[PDB]
């Protein structure tokens, strides 16, 4: 849910900086949304990127199962038997 790029040989590197996926550029203590669900942050040796969805934690990962809904950018976990039913969930990591 969350990885660090360093200046030290980044994926698409053009500005040898930080340019995004689009192929736009930003300044420094500035974001950008990538990936329609993606985030990230540029500084001046290093990036940050964190995604939007969050992580279902502290359920019955035996008895209901986590679904991805990209229209909702998000996890859901849902009982086994009736899908239709959501599941108690502890927290969420984001």
């Amino acid at each position: 849910s969350c990885y660090f790029i360093p200046n030290e040989g980044v994926p698409g590197d053009s500005t040898r900086k930080c340019m995004d996926l689009k192929g736009n550029k930003h300044p420094i203590n500035s974001e950008w949304q990538t990936d329609n669900c993606e985030t990230c942050t540029c500084y001046e040796t290093e990036i940050s990127c964190c995604t939007l969805v969050s992580t279902p934690v502290g359920y019955d990962k035996d008895n209901c199962q986590r679904i991805f809904k990209k229209e909702d950018c998000k996890y859901i976990v849902v009982e086994k038997k009736d899908p239709k039913k959501t599941c108690s969930v502890s927290e969420w990591i984001i």
